[PDB]
Order: structure tokens, then C-alpha cells, then sequence
């Protein structure tokens, strides 16, 4: 396809899932050939893995001591509608979470598409590649189109799953809540995680429930957030990614190690 970018202004607000913390998104246009990037106190940051700080249940960047939270869930939406040139600008410290999902991010966005000229620069995969982590793996292979696959292993009645993207069917995780097990929350709140985390934003699991009023909105809704969260990773490579993905219970850590191995056998 073509480069895109965004017709006018979009913003967004909110708590951050991890920090507890209000902040405010707004989404700028920008010509071709610019490129993804977050904009924070005076201070531009690419969205591509050499500005990555962190991966522990989050994607977080950072350059010169200015840090964002969580930007994997607004990248895969960027990613899915293919905008591949605007500035995120973001007052505040984190991402909002807003639905737990890419849902409102990607009905305002997807209502806002300004094509522009210049052919996109696809991030092709030209040969198989696989990183592997103590049982866990992340594979990719060449394709002519985005495919990504992921299989967890949960300790409750969800058991073994997976789900598999294809390119055109991004309704099936737009909306795909990320989600937490009732027995890590004493954990996840002690090393201060979760902290904006609630049933309005989380999907809560336990050994046989779920604790949301609305349940589960698909039987495997926790593997379609990993697809979700993967693809949001697989745009830190710095342009929309053509190939076939694998991950066998890869987290963010994993998955940015793809990433930059994919950049790191390119050059
Ligand atoms: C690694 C992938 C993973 C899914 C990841 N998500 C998280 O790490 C995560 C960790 C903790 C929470 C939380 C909470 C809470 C609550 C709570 C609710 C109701 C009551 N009554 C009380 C407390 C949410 C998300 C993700 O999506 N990354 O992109
Ligand atoms: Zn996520």
C-alpha cells in the first residue's frame, strides 16, 4: 500500500494501566518519509527498538531521561491501518490505557486516513529467523503478508490456546483486552505495576472465571492480545512488517530481541 498519515489532529486521554496516571495523547500529521515517533517534553523518540528502555509487561522508550509507558497498543493499531508518518505527542508518562484494547484507537484513527503519496517501505523478513528463550520462541519467516501467530499455556481452565492473525481481519483483536491472573495481582502491585488496572480496563482471570461482569469476549481473547501486543512490537522495526510470525509464549522481552535481530541480519 501507501504511506498514510492522519487527516487532522486526534487526541486521546486517560489513565495509564501500570502508572495509575492521567495523561493526554495527541496525535499530529506528518508528511511522508518522516516516520513514527513519540514527542515528550521538547524531546522527539522514534518508535523503533534502539529507543527502548524497558520490557518487563510493557514496551516503554526513552531518550535523553524523557520516558514513555506502554506504547505497544497504540503502535499496533498504527501498525494494522498501516499510518506510517505522525508525531505522538504525550503529556504524561504513559500510553492511556482507555478499553484495555486498540478499540478506541482504532475507530477514531481508521475514521481519519489521509493517503499520501510514496510507496510504503515495507520491513520484508527474507529468511527464516528464530530466538528462543528457556521455552520460549518467536519464529519468523518470509511472506508477502502479515501473519502472526501466537500460542500461550495458561495455568487455569483457558489451557493450552492460540490464535493466528491475517492481514485483514484486524477486527478479530482490535479489541482483545490485555489481561491479568487474580493469583500475580498481590505480585504485580507490590513491584508497582497495574496500578491504573480495574474491570473497566483489565481482563481479570481465575482458576475457572473470569471476573469481569462482561466475561470474556472471545474464548481465546487473552492469545488475540498477545497477537495484538506482538504486532505493536514488530513496528518498533520502523516501517509496517511483511512476514509469517511464530511466538510460543513470548513476552515483550522476546519479542524486541526479534526485532532487533531482524534489524541486526538486514544490515
Ligand atoms: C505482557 C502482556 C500483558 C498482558 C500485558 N499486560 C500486563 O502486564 C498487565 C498487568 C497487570 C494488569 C492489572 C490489573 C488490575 C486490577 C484489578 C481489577 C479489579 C479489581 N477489583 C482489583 C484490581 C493489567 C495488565 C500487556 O498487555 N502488555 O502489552
Ligand atoms: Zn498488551
Amino acid at each position: 500500500g501507501l504511506e498514510k498519515t492522519v487527516k487532522e489532529k486526534l487526541s486521546f486521554e486517560g489513565v495509564g494501566i501500570h502508572t495509575g496516571e492521567y495523561s493526554k495523547l495527541i496525535i499530529h500529521p506528518e508528511k511522508e518519509g518522516t516516520g513514527i515517533r513519540f514527542f515528550k517534553n521538547g524531546v522527539y523518540i522514534p518508535a523503533r527498538h534502539e529507543f527502548v528502555v524497558h520490557t518487563n509487561h510493557s514496551t516503554d522508550l526513552g531518550f535523553k531521561g524523557q520516558r514513555i509507558k506502554t506504547v505497544e497498543h497504540i503502535l499496533s493499531v498504527l501498525h494494522l491501518l498501516e499510518i506510517t508518518n505522525v508525531t505522538i505527542e504525550v503529556i504524561g508518562n504513559e500510553i492511556p490505557i482507555l478499553d484495555g484494547s486498540g478499540w478506541e484507537f482504532y475507530e477514531a484513527i481508521r475514521k481519519n486516513i489521509l493517503n499520501q503519496n510514496r510507496e510504503i517501505d515495507y520491513f520484508v523478513v527474507e529468511e527464516p529467523i528464530i530466538v528462543e528463550d528457556e521455552g520460549r520462541l518467536i519464529k519468523a519467516e518470509p511472506s508477502d503478508t502479515l501473519e502472526v501467530t501466537y500460542e500461550g499455556e495458561f495455568k487455569n481452565f483457558l489451557g493450552r490456546q492460540k490464535f493466528t492473525f491475517v492481514e485483514g481481519n484486524e477486527e478479530e483483536i482490535v479489541l482483545a483486552r490485555t489481561f491479568a491472573f487474580d493469583w500475580e495481582i498481590e505480585h504485580i502491585k507490590k513491584v508497582g505495576l497495574g496500578k491504573g488496572g480495574s474491570l473497566k480496563n483489565t481482563l481479570v482471570l481465575g482458576k475457572d472465571k473470569v471476573y469481569n461482569p462482561e466475561g470474556l469476549r472471545y474464548e481465546n481473547e487473552p492469545v488475540r492480545h498477545k497477537v495484538f501486543d506482538l504486532i505493536g512490537d514488530l513496528y518498533l522495526l520502523g516501517s509496517p512488517v511483511k512476514g509469517k510470525f511464530y511466538s510460543f509464549r513470548g513476552g515483550h522481552s522476546l519479542n524486541v530481541k526479534l526485532v532487533k535481530e531482524l534489524a541486526k541480519k538486514q544490515k
